[PDB]
Parts: structure tokens; C-alpha cells; sequence
């Protein structure tokens, strides 16, 4: 079954999911000098004031904070998007060391980690239907670098002890994802895919230019998580990132000059 190791990692995924070699796969390298400023792009609208978090969960490939998406509470709109996208969950990708971990790269630069806030288009009714559409999902990608602590992340970090292994989950209510956003909403955008199986080509990517800083102690707690279930040989959940994929016939647009 798929993972990030030598024998089941990204280089193997195409066997079960042939779309892995498709025309709009993610992540990609963002070449900042080739990305064109698009004055027709709208500002991003990130409306998270009424977000209702539910649970935090180790799913064997990341940890995930899930939200109540049964109403328009926390929504993404504007930017390159048409219509309304509901926040379902967020998760992270990170490295074994600070010099790798992000999925997107910027001029080949790898960040220590990458946050993905996953939203689905309300015109398709549920996320299962949305992932079967070219404009079904919008994922907001935020880079993490190591420096000063991110206060808004600490409540997440402090509960990771309770979900060490695959399949563990905990109540995680009243978490405010606004505390994970950088100051600027300047972004790059391109059409792409889920970066984990099934790798469905259903995502409008919105990747913020400004990283957030997290502390070494915060990211160290990420690295104590396990891929494995309880009672199995301990394998640290680290380097759970897919590398950059061919850009092919796509253009990355910038919201900023
Ligand atoms: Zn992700």
C-alpha cells in the first residue's frame, strides 16, 4: 500500500494511480521569473471567522484537522476561483531536516514544511463528487520556514502526543485556522492535482508567497509522529512530501507585481 518509503513512495504511485503521470499533476516548482503577473486576478477572500473544527487525526501519511463542512462557515472565494469553496480539512507535509519538506518549491527552494488547507466547490454538493471535477477543489498552500514560533500553531503541536500512530484521533474543537495565515495574501495559482493518491486532477492551487515561521521545537513535534499503527515497528512520519512534477502545458500566474 502507498507511502513515502523506497518501496512504496511517489516513484511507485503511478502503478495503482496512472494519473500520476498526467497532464496537470502537483506539486510543481514555481519559477518566480516565469510566473506572469495577472492584473485580472481578484484578491483572495479567506473567510474563516465561523470555522468549526471537529477532530485531529493521524491518517498514516499526515495529520489532519477536520472541519464541519455541512454549511458555508469557513469559505474560500475570489482570487482565481469562481464560486464558493468550503474548508474541509488542513494538514502538513514536512521533512526529516529543515532543508526539505515542502511539496511546492520556489526557484527550486525547498521549505521545511507546507500547510495545505483543502476546500471543495459547493456547486458539487460533497467532496466525493468534487474530486471528480476539474474545478472541484481549491487548496491554499502555505510554506513554513524555521525561525520564531507561530503562536497559532501551538495548540496543534501540543496534541500530537495523543495521535502518535496511524488511526488515532482526538477531539479538536474551537481551533481557529486564521492563526496559521501569513500577513500577505499575495499568491501564485495554477491548475493541478491532489498530491496524495488518488492524485485526482481536480485542484485549483493557490500558493501564498509569504511563508509563516515556526520554531524548531514546533517542527520537531511533527517529526515524532509515526507512519505506522500502534504495535508496528516505529517508522517516523518524516519526508511525507511528493517531489515537484512536470509543469507540462501549464502557466503559473502571480496575483502581485
Ligand atoms: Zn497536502
Amino acid at each position: 500500500h502507498w507511502g513515502y518509503g523506497k518501496h512504496n513512495g511517489p516513484e511507485h504511485w503511478h502503478k495503482d494511480f496512472p494519473i500520476a503521470k498526467g497532464e496537470r499533476q502537483s506539486p510543481v516548482d514555481i519559477d518566480t521569473h516565469t510566473a506572469k503577473y495577472d492584473p485580472s486576478l481578484k484578491p483572495l477572500s479567506v473567510s474563516y471567522d465561523q470555522a468549526t473544527s471537529l477532530r485531529i487525526l493521524n491518517n498514516g501519511h499526515s495529520f489532519q484537522v477536520t472541519f464541519d463542512d455541512s454549511q458555508d462557515k469557513a469559505v474560500l472565494k475570489g482570487g482565481p476561483l469562481d464560486g464558493t469553496y468550503r474548508l474541509l480539512q488542513f494538514h502538513f507535509h514536512w521533512g526529516s531536516l529543515d532543508g526539505q519538506g515542502s511539496e511546492h518549491t520556489v526557484d527550486k527552494k525547498k521549505y521545511a514544511a507546507e500547510l495545505h488547507l483543502v476546500h471543495w466547490n459547493t456547486k458539487y454538493g460533497d467532496v466525493g463528487k468534487a474530486v471528480q471535477q476539474p474545478d472541484g477543489l481549491a487548496v491554499l498552500g502555505i510554506f513554513l520556514k524555521v525561525g520564531s514560533a507561530k503562536p497559532g500553531l501551538q495548540k496543534v503541536v501540543d496534541v500530537l502526543d495523543s495521535i502518535k500512530t496511524e488511526g488515532k484521533s482526538a477531539d479538536f474543537t474551537n481551533f481557529d485556522p486564521r492563526g496559521l495565515l501569513p500577513e500577505s495574501l499575495d499568491y501564485w495559482t495554477y491548475p493541478g492535482s491532489l498530491t496524495t493518491p488518488p492524485l485526482a486532477e481536480c485542484v485549483t492551487w493557490i500558493v501564498l508567497k509569504e511563508p509563516i515561521s515556526v520554531s524548531s521545537e514546533q517542527v520537531l513535534k511533527f517529526r515524532k509522529l509515526n507512519f505506522n499503527g500502534e504495535g508496528e515497528p516505529e517508522e517516523l512520519m518524516v519526508d511525507n512530501w511528493r517531489p515537484a512534477q512536470p509543469l507540462k502545458n501549464r502557466q503559473i500566474k502571480a496575483s502581485f507585481k
